[PDB]
């Protein structure tokens, strides 16, 4: 079960529950960025996480092993530079 | 079972042999365009898994699962091909 | 199991038991000020597990499993910045 | 089972075939205080793919996650600057 | 099971066999204010001598590592190069 989600900034993301109750972060890649800044990908768990930092042309992806529980509302956001996220993975059991 | 395919980049693939695909790696060939190029997963919207550009980073690891669900892949950017490597498995 | 923590400089972090085992998945750096902070974690002798520095490298992956009966201590040494980290947990 | 080789440049490595094991993966690539400064390119061959690539002191080294079949006698060779290359991992079956 | 040690530059370790697990998965390889300025890379052995990983000073002071080492084989780990010692640390696994 594949998982993908553009993560616009200041549009905070609570993953969709496909079936499945955990899902699993495997890749962060930006897209064509325009803002120069770095940009921090963010969970909301409570406390607000940072699980990576991107920063357009010097690191504009990286790989991920975050694993979310959907029923605890997990939140997804970005907060540095107005730039989206690709967010890519797969869906998993318990 | 070892999977890989060169993607052109005006080439789009589709990938089945085992039910399940693992992609360990895009790399760049000697590539000549000098721009950022992405590779790209379709599966009911266009998620990028990566970005490469000749002499920043040729070439990153991959540990991307997709389901023989008609996934596609595709690049973008800038006119080079891409190497994807990885591997069949089952379930 | 969701597990995060900020680790502040100074401040050494037995972490958390949620009702056994953990695993560290990102150390990652937050918008920092201050040169290189190891991430280190003192099973007895006290290893090295990531490298971490303002402009260089702000965040990496981590793949480190931890027992949490052992009172594993995990400390930041070096430039005193703040460093998140991020993961999971885990039984048996 | 451990699996180590050097591939010295231009040189084409098919790895032996240990009885009982059917499967070969690649676990590491790493340099050996290299001489020439130009990048390296580490291959398998269907076709013939760029599995890695590696450059004096600007990337020496990299993780692998490469399964290859050794039935299917596949070929292992670095394509790129005068340097050799050395490949880490293991036997395994299915 | 957490596994760590530091391989100072003279000095080729043979990972403790933990009774129960019977292989060895590295994780990561570190260094710790080192001093000297040249590369060093660190080492398995067995018959060869490979290199797993490269690290520098200023440049690239630590990489994260993938490796599995069977116990059985009582395989050798070393670092050659500038003077500085590694740290190695991942975790134990069965099977």
């Amino acid at each position: 079960a594949f998982y993908g989600k553009v993560v616009k900034p200041d549009e905070t993301v609570v993953p969709e529950v496909k079936d499945y109750s955990v899902i699993h972060l495997s890749r962060a890649c930006l897209n064509n960025p325009e803002h120069e800044g770095k940009i921090y990908v963010q969970v909301e768990d409570n406390g607000c996480y940072n699980i990576c930092c991107l920063q357009k042309n010097v690191c504009e992806d990286t790989p991920l092993d975050i694993f979310l529980m959907l029923d605890n509302d997990v939140k997804i956001k970005t907060s540095g530079s107005s730039n989206e996220v690709h967010i890519v993975g797969y869906y998993e059991v318990s």
